[PDB]
């Protein structure tokens, strides 16, 4: 008898208000210029 | 006897308001400019 | 008898307002400028 | 008989107010400028 | 009989405010100008 | 002039062996029997 | 003049060896039995 | 002139040997039996 | 002129050696049975 | 001239022998038995 | 039970360009010349 | 139980662009002239 | 059980650009040449 | 139980660019000349 | 129980840029040249 | 020869009596209960 | 030969009498119980 | 020749009266009872 | 030859009465019970 | 030739009577009981 429930991840956000400039998540490599 | 219920998960986001620049939910490689 | 509930995970953030820079959940690598 | 319940991890934050620089939840490497 | 409830684990911060600088959760390495 | 090179990530094996059980790379939730 | 290099993440594995039992990268929530 | 190098991060293993029982790099929440 | 190399970050471990119990390298909550 | 070198971290272990029991990184709240 | 979100007014803009003229939001009254 | 949120209004401008003129948010009253 | 949250007010801008002329929020009155 | 939180009111600006003119954020009244 | 928190007034601004000309915060009157 | 007089603009009412309940004005959003 | 005058704009009201209950000029947002 | 003459603006109200409950002019955001 | 007079801005009230409860002009958020 | 005269600004009330309970021209925040 087993019971799982209300389980949650979040990597980055929810709710992202504004972006005025430069917003990632994930990134492996590059130049980000903001 | 197993019940398994209400599970999330989330990346980036749920609510993204506004974008005024540049929004990457995830990027192997690149170059980004805002 | 088992039972697991209510468990959450964040890694960045749950609201993230104003972005007017940069702003990256995770890099491997990479040049920031802001 | 077990039961767990409301438990919680945070990695970097849950609210985010204003980015008017750079801000990076975690970076295996790279150069930061801001 | 167990019950374990109410745990939670900060690592950087629950509520950031302002960024007007550099602001980093982890860093394996790099070079942080701010 | 930036230059940015030769960076992996990887979520869970490069090289997975022989199976004769259960392997998920990622579960959001469920029963998993072996 | 701004060079990156080289460098890795790694969530779970490279090498896996071989599987009777389970294995899971990263699951949200559930019931693994092994 | 920057220049970062030759750097890892390593959340679980990089090597994970047999495996007749349960392994799970990441669990928000739940039952594991092994 | 700035220069960072060779660094390394473990959260559990490098080498894993054969499983016939529970290995978990995070949890946020749960029952473990080993 | 800033050069920073061959520096390391270890959460848990590097080498970590066989498994019987039940071993866990960090967990923020639980059960476990062994 | 009541969830309200996300509702937006706007009374002159979100965004407005190169003005080499007169732009006004709300005026009583008056004159103007552009 | 009830939740509100995220509710915004914006009067004149969230951006302004460059101004080589007369901007005004509110006036009760005058003489505008670019 | 009530929560209020994230609710914002504009008034003139969030962002001004550069200014060569005349830029005002309020003014009850008077004479404003650019 | 009343939770209320992140209200924001911003009346003339968050960022104000470079100013060669002339910026007023209120005005009961006057001579205003760029 | 009641709480209530970060509730923010910006009146002029947060950030003013490079002023070579005439920025006034609150003014009953007067003659402002730039 | 120009001679604009005696216009008016009403939003919600001039005069308001007597009432029983919430009276709003303009609200963006939310719950109101009268 | 320009002439403007006695021009008038009104809100919500100019005359508000004796009432029971919230009277809200202008919300963004919330709970308004009456 | 500009003439601009007794102009008015109103918000909330020029003349209130003897009322019972909270009368809010204007509310970024909240919870009212009354 | 520019003339600009008898101009009257008010926010809340400029006649307030005797009354019963809370009176606000403006809030950016929080509880008000009356 | 520029005469700006007589104008006025009134937030919130150049007149208060005799009142019973908690007054408050502006809050940025909290929790008001009357």
């Amino acid at each position: 008898g087993y019971e799982v429930h209300h389980q949650k991840l979040v990597f980055f956000a929810e709710d992202v208000g504004s972006n005025k400039g430069a917003i990632i998540g994930l990134m492996v490599g590059g130049v980000v210029i903001a």
